[PDB]
C-alpha cells in the first residue's frame, strides 16, 4: 500500500515488512531504535508504523518550523490515538479548532500568577512528604522513590485540582486515590493497534476505552459533585472559565484526567530520575544542600522566588531531563502537501522529532552518557540548541504543565534535601537500565538509602 | 441471513428486525421477555439475538432429553461466549471433551465427602459474621447486605480455595480482596456483542479479555506462588488431582477463578435475597429461628448432620431460588440436525430454558409472585416437576457447585440467625423491584434493621 513512498521521495530507511513495517525494530524500544537510525541514516530518515509512514527529522531548523513556524498551517495535531471514547476532548488529545479552543481556555490557568498562588499548597505536603520519608530513615530499610513520591506527587494534584486533602502513602486505600493511581505503547494492545489500526473505529462503537469505563465514570461524578458543592485550584479555574465557546461539563471532566496524570506519573517518575543521580554523584548532592542552605538558611521554606534564584538546582533538573526526556519523540501529522527547508513532505506523513537520540548525540553533547549539571551552567546554557534539547516540546503545542511541573518538582527537592541525604543500596542497580519497552521508565525500580541531617 | 427459520419451521415468535433479531425487547430484561413470550405463544417460541436462533422450549420431557438424555450426544455446549482470552479453558466456558475432562478431574472436588470436611472452615467465618454484624446492630444504623454477606462469602471461598484468611469487610484494603471483588449481558458491551459477534475473533487476537487482564495475571502467580509454597481446599485437591490427561497450570487458575466468583457473587446475592424474604415475612422467619433453636439449642454450632436435619430451612431456601433462580435461563448450543419429541431441531440453534419464567407460571404455582415456602413441605413437594424447577439446572452439565452453595447458604443463616432478627426500614424496597438489566440482582440494594437477641 504506503511502503514505497521513502524509496520514492529519496528518503534513506530500514527496509519495512509486509503489515508489519519496521516495528519488529522496537524490540530494544523507541530510543534504542533512534539512535540506531540517527546514527545509520544521518540527519533525515523514514520508517513504518505499520502503514503509517514516519519521518524523523534532526535539523534544528526544519525542527522549529514543525513546532513553531508552520504549527498552525501544516503541523498542528499529535498522531490519531486511540480508541478513546469521551477522552477525544482531553486537550493533548483534541485537534485543530476543538484543541485552539481548549488551549485558550486552558492556558490562563498555567500563568506565572496562579502558579505563585499555588506555592503554599504544594508547600504543606512537602512537609507531608518529609514525615513519612524519616519513618524510613530512622527504620534503616531501604526505600522506593516512585512510591513515596508518587504518594506526595499524587497528593499536589488532588489539592491542586479539586481541594481533597490525602495523606495517600498513609491513606492508600482512600477511594479518591484508588481511582487516580489506576501507557505501554510496546505491549500486546497497542501494537495490535498499529498492525490494525483499521480496529479503533470497530473498538470505539463498541464503547471501550483506552481510560477504563470505571475510573473515568468515578471522576465524572466526582466533578458534577464538587461543581455542585462549590457553588453552594484547577477545576475551580475551570468552572470560573466557562463563566471561544462554552466549556462544557464532559470536557471539564476529560481536562482533569490528563492534569490527574500528568501531574502524578510524569512528575513522580522525573523527581525519581533526579535522586538517582544525585545518589550516584554524591558531591553534586552536596552542592546542591549547600546552594538550597545559602538561600533558605536555618532549613527555611522555599518561596516562589527563591526557587528561581536556585540556579544549580535548574542546573540539575534540566540534565536529569537531558538524560530522560519522559517524552522520548516529538510528533506532528503533516496535514497538507508542503514543502519546509527544502525538503517534500507528504500529506497524512507523522514528521517525528526523536528527543532522546538528541539529547544524547555526540554531534552536540560532549560526553553525553555521563550526568554533569554543568552544561546548563549560565557560561555553557547558550551553546545549547533549544531544538535539540526539548524536554517540553516547544511551539503553541508544546507542554502547558511545564512551568508548573518545574516548580512542583524543586519544590519537593528543597524541601527534601533540607532533611535528608540519599545513598546508593546494596541493590541499587548501577547504572541505570532503561525499559525496553514503551516508556522512559527504569527497568528496576530505584531504590536508595536515606539519612536524617 | 437466518431470520426465516422460525416462519419456516412453523414455530410462532416475535418479528425480528434486520441486524438487532429481536433484542430491543430485552429493554424490560431478558425475564419479563421470557414471561410475556411465554404466555403469548404458548409451549415453544423461537426469537433471535441478532442473527443467532434461540429456541424457547417450557415442555418438561423435552426440557429432559435436552438437558440429561441428548447432552452427550447433542446439546453438550453451552452459547459461545466471548472474547475470553486463556479463560476459555475455565469448566462453565469449555467444550465437548475439554469439558468432559475438566468435569472428571474436578467432580470429586465437590462431594460429600469433602464437603463434609469444609464445614469446620466455613464455621470460623460464620463467627466473624456475627460479630460484624453485632456492631452494626448495637449501633442502630441500618444495614447492607450485599456487604456483609459478600465479605463472609468472599471469606469462604479464599478459604475453601487457597487457604487464605481474612477480614474482608475489616480488611478491605488487603490485595487478596481487592483483586477478588472485581457479567451484565445489557450493558454497553455486551449488547454491541450480539450485534457483532464476527466481533469475537477480532478482540481475542486484541489480547482482550471481559476477565481483566490484570485480575487473572495476580491469581495466575497467587497460585504459583501457593504452588509452590505448599509442597515446600479447593487448590489444593486440584494440584493433588493433576497427580483423562495432565491439568496444567494455566488451566487450573482458571478453575480458581470460576469458583472464587460463583462462591463469591452467587452465595452473596441468594442470601440477600433470602433476608429480604424473611424480613417482609415475619412469621417465616420466627418459624425457623424457632427450628434452629430445637435443633441446636443454647445457639450450638450447626454441624453438617444437623444443617441436613432443618427442613423448613430447606423450605425458605428453595423457595427463595424459585422467585429468584439468578441463572434465569439454561441454554444448550445444538450441535447435530436433531428431533427430541416430535420437533425438528436444526444445527446451530441455541435451545433455551427460561427458568425464571417457569418458577413463576400460573400453570404450575399457585399465587406464584407470593412467598410460600410451604410449597416445599415434604407432603407437596412431590407435586413439583424437578424440569420446571431447576435453580441449579439438570443433567450431566447442571452446577457443579450445588451441594457446597447450599451447605454454604444454610451455615450462614444458622448462625445469623441464632444471634439476630432483621426488620424492615423505612428505605427498605417493598416489594423488591429487579433489575431491568441483565443480572438476577436488586434494582435497589437490600437494607434492613438488626437486632441483638
Ligand atoms: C516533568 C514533567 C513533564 C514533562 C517532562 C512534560 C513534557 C511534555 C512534552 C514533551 C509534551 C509534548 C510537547 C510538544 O509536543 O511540543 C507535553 C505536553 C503536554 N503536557 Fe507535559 N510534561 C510534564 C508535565 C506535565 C504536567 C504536570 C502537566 C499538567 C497539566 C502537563 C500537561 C501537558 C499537556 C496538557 C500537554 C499537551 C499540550 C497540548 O497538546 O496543547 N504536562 N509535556
Ligand atoms: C446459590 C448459588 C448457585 C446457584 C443458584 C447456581 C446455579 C447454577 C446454574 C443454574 C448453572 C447452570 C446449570 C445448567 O446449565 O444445567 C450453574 C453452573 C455452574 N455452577 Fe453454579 N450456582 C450456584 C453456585 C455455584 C458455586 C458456589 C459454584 C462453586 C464452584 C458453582 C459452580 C458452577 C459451575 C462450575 C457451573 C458450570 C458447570 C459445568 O458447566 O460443568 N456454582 N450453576
Ligand atoms: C507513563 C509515561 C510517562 C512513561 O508515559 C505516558 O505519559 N503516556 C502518554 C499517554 S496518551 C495522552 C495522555 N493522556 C493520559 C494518559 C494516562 C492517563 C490519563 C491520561 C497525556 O497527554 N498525558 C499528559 C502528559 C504526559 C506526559 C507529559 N506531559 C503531559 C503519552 C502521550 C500521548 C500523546 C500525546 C502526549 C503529549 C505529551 C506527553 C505525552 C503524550
Ligand atoms: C452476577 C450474576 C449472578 C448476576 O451473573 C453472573 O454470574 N454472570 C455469569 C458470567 S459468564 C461465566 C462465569 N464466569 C465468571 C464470571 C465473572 C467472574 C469470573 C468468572 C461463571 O460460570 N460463573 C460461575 C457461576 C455463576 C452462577 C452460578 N453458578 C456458577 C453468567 C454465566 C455464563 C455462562 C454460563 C453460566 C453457567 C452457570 C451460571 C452462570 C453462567
Amino acid at each position: 500500500h504506503s511502503h514505497g513512498l521513502f524509496k520514492k521521495l529519496g528518503i534513506p530507511g530500514p527496509t519495512p515488512l509486509p503489515f508489519l513495517g519496521n516495528i519488529l525494530s522496537y524490540h530494544k524500544g523507541f530510543c534504542m531504535f533512534d539512535m540506531e537510525c540517527h546514527k545509520k541514516y544521518g540527519k533525515v530518515w523514514g520508517f513504518y508504523d505499520g502503514q503509517q509512514p514516519v519521518l524523523a527529522i534532526t535539523d534544528p531548523d526544519m525542527i522549529k518550523t514543525v513546532l513553531v513556524k508552520e504549527c498552525y498551517s501544516v503541523f498542528t495535531n499529535r498522531r490519531p490515538f486511540g480508541p478513546v471514547g469521551f477522552m477525544k476532548s482531553a486537550i493533548s488529545i483534541a485537534e485543530d479548532e476543538e484543541w485552539k479552543r481548549l488551549r485558550s481556555l486552558l492556558s490562563p490557568t498555567f500563568t506565572s500568577g496562579k502558579l505563585k498562588e499555588m506555592v503554599p499548597i504544594i508547600a504543606q505536603y512537602g512537609d507531608v512528604l518529609v514525615r513519612n520519608l524519616r519513618r524510613e530513615a530512622e527504620t534503616g530499610k531501604p526505600v522506593t522513590l516512585k512510591d513515596v513520591f508518587g504518594a506526595y506527587s499524587m497528593d499536589v494534584i488532588t489539592s491542586t485540582s479539586f481541594g481533597v486533602n490525602i495523606d495517600s502513602l498513609n491513606n492508600p486505600q482512600d477511594p479518591f486515590v484508588e481511582n487516580t493511581k489506576k501507557f505501554d505503547f510496546l505491549d500486546p494492545f497497542f501494537l495490535s493497534i498499529t498492525v490494525f489500526p483499521f480496529l479503533i473505529p470497530i473498538l470505539e462503537v463498541l464503547n471501550i476505552c483506552v481510560f477504563p469505563r470505571e475510573v473515568t465514570n468515578f471522576l465524572r461524578k466526582s466533578v458534577k459533585r464538587m461543581k455542585e458543592s462549590r457553588l453552594e485550584d484547577f477545576l475551580q479555574l475551570m468552572i470560573d472559565s466557562q463563566n471561544h465557546k462554552a466549556l462544557s461539563d464532559l470536557e471539564l471532566v476529560a481536562q482533569s484526567i490528563i492534569f490527574i496524570f500528568a501531574g502524578y506519573e510524569t512528575t513522580s517518575s522525573v523527581l525519581s530520575f533526579i535522586m538517582y543521580e544525585l545518589a550516584t554523584h554524591p558531591d553534586v548532592q552536596q552542592k546542591l544542600q549547600e546552594e538550597i542552605d545559602a538561600v533558605l538558611p536555618n532549613k527555611a521554606p522555599p518561596t516562589y522566588d527563591t526557587v528561581l534564584q536556585m540556579e544549580y538546582l535548574d542546573m540539575v533538573v534540566n540534565e536529569t531531563l537531558r538524560l530522560f526526556p519522559i517524552a522520548m519523540r516529538l510528533e506532528r501529522v503533516c496535514k497538507k502537501d508542503v514543502e519546509i527547508n527544502g525538503m517534500f513532505i507528504p500529506k497524512g506523513v507523522v514528521v517525528m522529532i526523536p528527543s532522546y537520540a538528541l539529547h544524547r548525540d555526540p554531534k552536540y553533547w560532549t560526553e553525553p552518557e555521563k550526568f554533569l549539571p554543568e552544561r546548563f551552567s549560565k557560561k555553557n546554557k547558550d551553546n545549547i540548541d533549544p531544538y535539540i534539547y526539548t524536554p517540553f516540546g516547544s511551539g503553541p503545542r508544546n507542554c502547558i504543565g511545564m512551568r508548573f511541573a518545574l516548580m512542583n518538582m524543586k519544590l519537593a527537592l528543597i524541601r527534601v534535601l533540607q532533611n535528608f541525604s540519599f545513598k546508593p543500596c546494596k541493590e541499587t542497580q548501577i547504572p541505570l537500565k532503561l525499559s525496553l519497552g514503551g516508556l522512559l521508565q527504569p527497568e528496576k525500580p530505584v531504590v536508595l538509602k536515606v539519612e536524617s541531617r
